[PDB]
């Protein structure tokens, strides 16, 4: 522990507000730009130090964060942007928990704002219009509102949805015949921007017993319905695959895909259900249903880290390493090994500073060139998922 929870010292007021397509009916339209954002106003004890810290519990039903998972929270800052206290997210707990930096060392009087977006575990908020009571515990003290949410799951030959993203790929759900018409020579095709299939293994294809299996969050209990055993799936070259469902007659059923990320994708990703169908006069068509989502497939995972080495120009072992926001505010700290390596990992991405911290008489020698500049000696570095600069510093007399 860097210090302790001081839920009893911070003291916070919280709002709820629904955002997107819903907002006029107050519902979170799950499909259409729907999230509840929370918004909450605090002020903090001056005896509170660098280290200690405060919770956020988002309880039962929602979850920080949309579609992206591990979910993960933002720091908190000051109106000028300095870094009032650094937020990390326990999945098991479903709690973030807000580190104050030296913020509220150099600063009394302490007060901010924040808000963050959430979504509703798609497992128990199941149900188009379903109300739940979204109960969560800022800083100690309980709030609770009931929030109405909606998938708009329609009863039509075909609709999907994403289910959730990750990373490496998507789970994409894809609903088939839900009306339960008379349906000949039935195929689906799925495609994406920003998305490829490379294997049959990335797509389940399920036979619903009845209507009570086509959940509206789309998110499925698959457990309790079986595989297709030998689904007919082919790959496409294009990147899209095709699901032959053959003559179905009446049957609904639910294809499970889980589509690739692109690598170097940065925009307006899309996965698209189209079912191609003949109906029982002999009539062949075509319905589609698609889902858009932005990401940058470099800054998915929303986090990375990186190190480097620091030796006299012999290793420097011990050096004082802060990592600091680009107001000059600390968010972390650490030493050189034994053998003069640093690291810092699980940063949200973004940009820092990296200070090195000369011993007396000592100056750097000669983006990641360390440079003085408002009285410390300093590298930029810019963290993204993964392949972030080395940082290094070689240490001369002055």
């Amino acid at each position: 522990q860097s210090g302790r929870n001081v839920n009893h010292l911070v003291f916070a007021n919280t709002s709820y507000e629904i955002l997107g397509g819903g907002k006029k009916y107050n519902q979170v339209f799950m499909t259409m730009d729907g999230k509840l954002k929370i918004k909450i106003d605090y002020t903090v004890d001056d005896s509170v130090v660098e280290g200690d810290y405060f919770t956020v519990d988002f309880g039962k039903y929602i979850h920080p964060g949309t579609s992206r998972k591990p979910y993960r929270v933002n720091n908190i800052h000051d109106a000028n942007g300095r870094t009032i206290a650094i937020g990390s997210y326990d999945s098991a707990t479903n709690t973030a928990k807000y580190t104050f930096t030296n913020y509220v060392d150099i600063y009394n009087n302490v007060r901010g704002s924040f808000s963050l977006l959430s979504w509703p575990f798609k497992e128990l908020v199941t149900t188009d219009k379903q109300s739940v009571p979204v109960g969560i515990t800022v800083a100690g003290e309980d709030y609770t509102q009931n929030v109405i949410f909606n998938y708009g799951n329609r009863t039509v030959p075909v609709i999907s949805d994403i289910n959730y993203l990750t990373k490496d790929f998507a789970e994409f759900t894809t609903y088939i015949n839900q009306n339960r018409a008379f349906n000949t020579g039935s195929k689906v095709r799925l495609s994406g921007q920003g998305f490829k299939f490379t294997s049959p293994d990335e797509i389940e294809v399920y036979k619903v017993l009845n209507n009570s299996q086509f959940r509206d969050s789309f998110s499925p209990d698959y457990a309790n319905l079986t595989q297709v055993r030998n689904p007919k799936i082919i790959i496409n070259s294009d990147g899209s695959a095709t699901v032959d469902l053959g003559d179905i007659g009446t049957l609904g059923y639910i294809i499970r895909s889980k589509p690739n990320t692109l690598p170097d994708f940065s925009g307006i990703g899309v996965l698209k259900s189209e079912y191609t169908f003949t109906n029982n006069k002999n009539q062949r068509d075509t319905r589609a249903h698609a889902s858009s989502i932005q990401f940058v497939r470099a800054e998915l995972a929303g986090f990375g880290g990186f190190g480097g080495y620091v030796w006299f120009d012999a290793a420097a072992a011990g050096i004082t390493v802060n990592l600091l926001d680009p107001t000059g505010i600390r968010l972390a700290t650490t030493t050189t090994d034994i053998t003069g390596h640093y690291n810092f990992d699980n940063l949200t991405n973004g940009n820092y500073l990296v200070e090195f911290v000369m011993p007396e008489g000592y100056i750097p020698t000669q983006d990641s060139d360390v440079v003085f500049e408002n009285g410390r000696y300093i590298a930029h570095v810019t963290i993204k998922d993964a392949d972030n600069m080395t940082i290094d510093a070689g240490l001369v007399s002055d």
